[PDB]
């Protein structure tokens, strides 16, 4: 029963998930003056098939778009990764107001929201759930969202939100154009970290894109009408679902670009 309310939110997660105070926790603050370009990163390769998307659901902590994950039709390769990481899921973090809501923060700048694209190493591991317990098991792309003119590529998502208002609701979601949610430039920072939700496993290679995409205020507010509660339960709203940055504790952040 972890969440982002007073009693169950990020400050208390260490109570049930001791790795919360680990050495490779996410998200982080990126201090660009201390980041080093790395010419050894390969081009990032994103191959995504809209037909791989299957369902969207309200997990109680965000919406999750889940992808068919026994095929290599949608994979992330290149960059800092060895081998092929299979697309598993997309979800979004925001705050209760537009001025902050991202998980990563760049030279003290906090965007309105942050989209995460979760992939796992099917070249080494038998399932997403196994790969989540391995250091090179997961790769997550982060995209920032900044308040600006509305983004038409969010429509397929926002159109489904009334249907998944309560925790545990789901609805069919295919032919999703994920590629078009990414910004035009894919320059990124990368570092070793963790899931930003319980169980907070340290199995993620983060790839955080420098260029934000837009969202309007009116679009972002729709996400905050989702509930963190199930049907028949006193309603509570998911107005904020972002973890604060954790300390780098010795890790260094690399950049794809100079
Ligand atoms: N913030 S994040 O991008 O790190 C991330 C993930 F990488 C991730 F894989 C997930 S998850 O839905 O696949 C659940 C995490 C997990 C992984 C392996 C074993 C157990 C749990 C969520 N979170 C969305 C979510 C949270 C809770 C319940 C259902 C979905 C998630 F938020
Ligand atoms: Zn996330």
């Amino acid at each position: 029963s972890w969440g982002y309310r007073e009693h169950n939110g990020p400050i208390h997660w260490k109570e049930f998930f001791p790795i919360a105070d680990g050495d490779q926790q996410s998200p982080i603050e990126i201090k660009t003056k201390e980041v080093k370009y790395d010419s050894s990163l390969r081009p990032l390769s994103i191959k995504y098939d809209p037909s791989s998307a299957k369902i969207i659901s309200n997990s109680g902590h965000s919406f999750n778009v889940d992808f068919d994950d026994t095929e290599n039709k949608s994979v992330l390769r290149g960059g800092p990764l060895t081998g092929s990481y299979r697309l598993r899921q997309v979800h979004l973090h925001w705050g209760s107001a537009d001025d902050h809501g991202s998980e990563h923060i760049v030279d003290g700048v906090s965007y309105a929201a942050e989209l995460h694209v979760v992939h796992w190493n099917s070249d080494k591991y038998p399932s997403f759930v196994e790969a989540a317990h391995e250091p090179d098991g997961l790769a997550v792309l982060g995209v920032f969202l900044q308040i600006g003119e509305p983004n038409s590529q969010l429509q397929k998502i926002t159109d489904t939100l009334d249907s998944i208002k309560e925790k545990g609701k789901q609805t069919r979601f295919t032919n999703f154009d994920l590629l078009s949610l990414l910004p035009p430039s894919w320059d990124y920072w990368t570092y070793p970290g963790s899931l930003t939700v319980p169980p907070l496993l340290e199995s993620v290679t983060w790839i955080v894109l420098k260029q934000p995409i837009n969202i309007s205020s009116q679009q972002l507010a729709k996400f905050r009408s989702l509930l963190c509660t199930a049907e028949g339960e006193a309603a509570a709203f998911l107005v904020s679902n972002h973890r604060p940055p954790q300390p780098l504790k010795g890790r260094k952040v690399r950049a794809s670009f100079h």
